[PDB]
DNA sequence: CGGCATACG
DNA sequence: CGTAT
DNA sequence: GCCG
């Protein structure tokens, strides 16, 4: 089991389920005290679970395992032994664990706006909604929509959204391309937003392209909340039988020259690509991020023509999306 | 021990 | 600060 | 919290 989730492929569904999802709840609640390493380390030991090609069912299978010291062990021995992790559901019932996770779950809310506001006393949605004056635009809007947020997307809304987009890119931009990013593309079911990533074939002909997309969506009535640029975090109205449903929808441009990467990048999973940017900078010397990979000693850039040229300029064995779920 | 991904709105 | 993978 |  090599130690770089970028290294091995983990696929969307598993042999290890209960245990991923105890240590994840780990990972969660350590970013709620702002404990970014040890948040890492539960995400990795998650993760190698993931990659595991039948189920743990004794400890003895964790040895040698990458990420598995005494405390990622001990919770896997408890499960194994008792179905249940003391420490994980003592998280799961605090007030503290599901106040921050009904806050940071607001979209335009972060650990630290929903730590300010525990500490101030709030608690619920209502609390929230009771004090207009304290919440931004944003906010107020992941507020408002806050319920269809929290419903899944389905892949059946993602090709009617898609659908909506091309329609849009097509008017402010004749020959523009859309793709479906993130969870989507890696083969997910469900998600709580959908990605889309804009170009064009002819370099720089995309500059300028997502306000005219954006004014475009918006005068056709589907955005009910968007920030007005290349990266936009918009509400969309999505019709459903005899009414509708707001959905997140995210809209990346890139250049043609950079879209390998960008594509890279906006597919993820958001674990593997930071794992994947560790692996390159740590093993490789080399600067990854949505944009290009940078030999810093050289100081030239790498002219990836699809995501298996980035693969391969790393020395890693191509991974598709649908083993990118780490 | 230091390090833990990286960018844009 | 928020957002995204 | 774990790795190198
Ligand atoms: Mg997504
Ligand atoms: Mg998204
Ligand atoms: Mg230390
Ligand atoms: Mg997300
Ligand atoms: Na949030």
């Amino acid at each position: 089991m090599p130690a770089y989730a970028c290294q091995r492929p983990t696929p969307l569904t598993h042999h290890n389920t209960g245990l991923s999802e105890a240590l994840e709840i780990l990972a969660e609640a350590a970013g709620f005290e702002g404990s970014e390493g040890r948040l890492l380390t539960f995400c990795r030991a998650a993760s190698v679970l993931k990659a595991l090609p039948s189920p743990v069912t004794t400890l003895s299978q964790l040895q040698g395992l990458p990420h598995f010291g005494e405390h990622s062990s001990r919770v896997v021995q408890e499960l194994l032994e008792h179905g249940v992790c003391e420490e994980v559901e003592r998280v799961r019932r605090s007030e503290r664990y599901q106040t921050m996770k009904l806050f940071t779950q607001i979209f335009g809310v972060g650990v630290k706006t929903a730590d300010r506001w525990y500490r101030e006393g709030l608690r619920t949605l209502d609390d929230l909604r009771e004090q207009p004056q304290k919440l931004t635009q944003q906010q107020k809007a992941g507020l408002q929509h806050h319920q269809d947020l929290s419903t899944p997307v389905l892949r059946s809304d993602v090709d009617a959204l898609q659908q909506v987009v091309e329609e849009a890119v097509g008017q402010a931009l004749p020959g523009a391309t859309v793709t479906l990013t993130g969870g989507f593309r890696r083969g997910k079911l469900q998600g709580h937003d959908v990605d889309f990533l804009i170009t064009h074939p002819k370099e720089g002909q995309e500059a300028g392209l997502l306000p005219r997309v954006m004014c475009r969506l918006q005068d056709q009535g589907l955005i009910l909340y968007h920030q007005h640029f290349e990266r936009s975090f918009c509400i969309f109205r999505l019709p459903q039988p005899g009414s509708w449903k707001a959905v997140r929808v995210d809209l990346v441009v890139a250049p043609v020259s950079q879209f390998p990467f960008a594509l890279l990048g906006a597919t993820g999973s958001k674990l593997f690509q930071r794992e994947l940017r560790r692996f390159s900078r740590k093993e490789k010397g080399l600067w990854l991020n949505s944009h290009g990979l940078f030999d810093p000693e050289q100081k030239t850039f790498f002219q990836a023509a699809s995501e298996e040229d980035i693969f391969r300029h790393l020395g890693l064995e191509y991974l598709p999306p649908e083993q990118r779920n780490a």
